[PDB]
């Protein structure tokens, strides 16, 4: 067996000041990381400028939290073309708080990250299963439903620029993280389905992320399983723990 | 009569680069303003520091196209306390675009509308109505009922924040203009509205400003009717003829 390159990738979501960002991309600035992994961070579109200024740590990369495809009339929103422009070329697409208060459906996700992998972006796209779902014995159903409504969007090349994040909706924010059996049992369901419906050689290569109330002391367990290939991590990305995160994939 | 002080506000949308917003800043830094008249720029969230650090015409004060009430998990979005730690205090809400692409009813609106005065923030609030309620005779109502749940959530001093931006839908990038008399009708009627359900002296000291195609060209007739404020302009302020429409609110 040999993993794909790991990813650490911190969604800050709706947080931050200028002091207390300054402060954690120090504290990321000077944390030495010596084995092959690709770091991410994610600030609010507003701090992304600031964030360009100050990171300095060579494995990092910024990504946007979300994007929409194209310039225009579209008071509020931010496009692809727009951040490529700034230098950003990573996004997070289809997070469960988008998909479900922001109305964000499978065909809306799947027209996203088709464009985003068009204009070129690395794109970290979010499926996962709610409690309720999760009861009714449909955590399969669903993350292949959500799965292959992106695939059907894509060419066989543009998954080389996919990244997926597995995130059971109940373990999001809540403290409840899912365990290493849990997760690896749909990551393991995941990257067959990749192999049979896309390529052996494409499955070999996709990094499936696992995110849902990780923190430093269970991510090393969560790594330690063949199909789970790094984080994104919420709350804990806002900490100085998130460094022994990082430190977890190797 | 006299007229409280104008707004010429330039809506970017969903547009701009580094290299165009760079030459559009300097075109209006280097045209001098000799009336009393605030300006209002709002850039796309990624572009606010390009232009904080840019934008030195002392007549102008830069704007947000949307925010949401407080920071936490909301994946993607801007929150108004993190607006105000990076010095920006004006926001739009409500504009049509988020009315009907993004699922922002009257009570969302207007719920962030009340956040955003608690906040400190000054407000554009837009309203107007379809081409369909026009032709039924409903404008009135529209306007109205859009007007007044904004007033529920909102105490009388709130209304020193507040600026109202009436734009018919049909004339949002469409080309087709109110005429001044459209336009003055629907202002005399959201003025009344306000002297008899707020105050006098809240509806002496509102603006109410036109947007929907306003241009260098139409600029000057809109703002000679008693009632218009000044603008709200969407594709035209993305070009150097936004300095006439500055002028023409003399």
């Amino acid at each position: 067996s040999a993993k794909p390159q790991p990813i650490a990738a911190a969604n800050w979501k709706c947080n931050g000041t200028t002091a207390s960002i300054e402060k954690l991309v120090q504290v990321f600035n000077e944390h030495t990381i010596s084995h092959d992994v690709q770091c991410v961070v994610a600030p609010t579109f507003v701090h992304i400028p600031l964030v360009q200024a100050k990171l300095r740590n060579p494995k990092y990369v910024i990504s946007a939290q979300n994007a929409i495809a194209k310039s225009g009339a579209f008071t509020g929103e931010v496009s692809m073309p727009i951040l490529k422009d700034i230098g950003v070329h990573w996004v997070i697409l289809g997070h469960s708080e988008r998909r479900t208060y922001y109305g964000e459906t499978d065909e809306i996700v799947a027209q996203k990250v088709s464009e985003a992998c068009k204009q070129g972006f690395m794109v970290i796209a979010c499926i996962g299963e709610t409690l309720q779902q999760r009861e009714a014995n449909q955590t399969a159903k669903v993350v292949l439903s959500q799965t292959s409504a992106i695939a059907a969007k894509l060419t066989k090349d543009a998954w080389n620029q996919v990244v997926l994040a597995y995130e059971p909706v109940w373990a999001i924010g809540t403290g409840k993280v899912a365990t290493p059996e849990q997760a690896q049992e749909v990551h393991l369901l995941l990257r067959k389905w990749v192999s049979e419906n896309i390529g052996t050689d494409v499955a070999a290569k996709l990094r499936i992320l696992y995110g849902g109330s990780v923190n430093a002391a269970n991510a090393a367990t969560l790594y330690a399983k063949p199909d789970i290939n790094g984080f994104l991590v919420g709350g804990a990305s806002l900490k100085p723990e998130f460094r022994d995160i990082i430190d977890a994939t190797r």
